[PDB]
């Protein structure tokens, strides 16, 4: 199937990453795979789509697994070497309130939210075609617990210069700092799900600068951005957008026009974009 | 008398650690573990003191010049310069690695060889009197510069080639990689092996600039093989233990003071080599 473009979700089944799927399968020229981590779930959200009439493919998919990742990293390759779009959409949150201690809830998060949309990223980047778009979901949360980070740690993440190691360095020293019961001390801002959503934004802003040095001239643009604030299971019913408002800025993402420049390595929110 | 300073560069695993451990056993002052990666350094510090030894640390990504740059400052602030430096830091993709082969040779050539520079373009300035740098290279840069055209070998054997031509032929190297047109260009088959040309030829440029800037200064800059060693790198079947891999950079690092050389040389099992 290498002549029919393809676009891949993560974390499709439910929530942000369904309403995407239902998008994509409107205004995608090609095939659209759902993904997800439980193949009932992801079926069953496959045949609930079908009852509204569209048809996307489905690829079982855990982020924090590596050998689920690589499975369908050979199924791209081989049916259709390659990928055009691809959506880290797959992300976990902790209640403002859980009772479960901080060194866990950092760990558990960052685990999911940081490293499996890492690992993610390492094994699907290779196959992103010409033309192709990288759409990472972040928060805006991310700017709230960049800016209560200390100074130190505040340059750190907003340089440009920044590589992968230095980042996975600083995520698992946020993930100890809890451990030793140390991180206000060390600089670090009280939400783990803020710090992963720093990991992805700084990660997003290191794949797009390698995107720039190792595939000019292939067109490819790659962003991190926020959906807002959204009525999902993570979130609850206070919040203010419905699922499918909140796919219009990764929609947008994923979809911006052949030949496009721009925007890439940005934070994006409400299709604009927001100051590192 | 005062407080002298030795650091080496991916001091956290490996060949680096092993020259870190005999550093803190053989040189008098403080001996500066540095790593990309906070956490990882860390523990190899912990492991150090596990040991009886007290390395101080400081993180150190070579190809992030906003890192060597806090390096550079922190190292003016606390000790007025450098008495050591090990440019041990370096990557290799496996001989049988899927990843396209012009990508392998932009990204070691990005850390073997741009990062390295660029320590160097921030830390000379600092190295003391007496003060010695050794620069970890491989004998896959003599293997490598053998598998040149006749044209490139003259190119890289030159007394005379400067720093920024060096720089052109590596990146003509990366280019024409990506064009597809390296073998009929005069290039080898291991990008490895030409990011290493380029340490050990940048080694005798500095050793020069060295000598032309700072005479009377005794500075003493080599670049070095440590052997084939069984680290994450080269993997089991290799015939050095870290600790034996150490041995030459280790030598190179403490010769003597007022010693006229070795400098500018390419050195193996503490031997001088024909460039
Ligand atoms: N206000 C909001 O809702 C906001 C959400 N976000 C981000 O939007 C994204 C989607 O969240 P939202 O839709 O709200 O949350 P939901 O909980 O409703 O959906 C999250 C999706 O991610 C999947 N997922 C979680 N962990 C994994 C994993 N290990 N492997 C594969 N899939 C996984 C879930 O699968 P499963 O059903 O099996 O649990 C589910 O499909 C997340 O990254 C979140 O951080 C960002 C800003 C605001
Ligand atoms: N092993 C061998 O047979 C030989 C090795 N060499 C050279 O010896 C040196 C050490 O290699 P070896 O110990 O075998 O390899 P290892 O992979 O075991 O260790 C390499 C070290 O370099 C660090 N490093 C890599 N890239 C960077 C960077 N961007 N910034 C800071 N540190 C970095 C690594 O950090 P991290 O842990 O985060 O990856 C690690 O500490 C290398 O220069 C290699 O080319 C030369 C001849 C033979
Ligand atoms: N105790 C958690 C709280 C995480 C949190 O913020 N939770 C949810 C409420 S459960 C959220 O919806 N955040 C979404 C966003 O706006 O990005 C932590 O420190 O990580
Ligand atoms: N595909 C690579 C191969 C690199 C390579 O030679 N391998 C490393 C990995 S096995 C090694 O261990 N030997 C290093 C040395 O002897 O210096 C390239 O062309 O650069």
């Amino acid at each position: 199937s290498s002549g029919i473009h393809v676009a891949l979700v993560t974390g499709g089944n439910k929530g942000i990453g369904l309403a995407i799927v239902r998008d994509l399968c409107r205004l995608f020229s090609g095939d659209v795979v759902l993904t997800a981590r439980d193949v009932t779930r992801g079926q069953a959200a496959v045949q609930q789509l079908q009852a509204e009439g569209l048809s996307p493919r489905f690829h079982q998919l855990d982020i924090d697994d590596l050998q689920s990742i690589r499975a369908l990293r050979d199924f791209l390759r081989k049916e259709y070497g390659g990928l055009d779009v691809l959506v880290n959409n797959a992300g976990i949150a902790f209640k403002v309130a859980d009772p479960t201690p901080f060194h866990i809830q950092a760990e558990v998060t960052m685990k999911t939210n940081f490293f499996g949309t890492r690992d993610v990223c390492t094994e699907l980047l290779p196959l992103i075609k010409p033309q192709g778009r990288v759409v990472n979901v972040s928060s805006i949360m991310s700017v709230r617990a960049l800016k209560s980070c200390s100074p130190e740690l505040q340059q750190k993440f907003r340089s440009e210069t920044i590589t992968e190691e230095e980042l996975v360095g600083l995520m698992n020293k946020f993930v100890e700092d809890t451990k030793k019961g140390v991180h206000q001390k060390e600089g670090w801002p009280s939400s783990a799900y803020g710090v992963t959503k720093i990991g992805v934004t700084v990660l997003s802003r290191i794949h797009a600068r390698k995107l720039s040095e190792q595939r000019k001239g292939d067109k490819i643009l790659l962003n991190a951005c926020c959906p807002g604030w959204v009525r999902t299971d993570m979130a609850g019913p206070k919040a203010t957008k419905s699922p499918e408002e909140g796919a219009e800025t990764p929609v947008y993402l994923a979809l911006l026009p052949p030949d496009a420049e721009g925007p890439h390595g940005q934070f994006v929110s409400e299709k604009r974009v927001e100051q590192w």
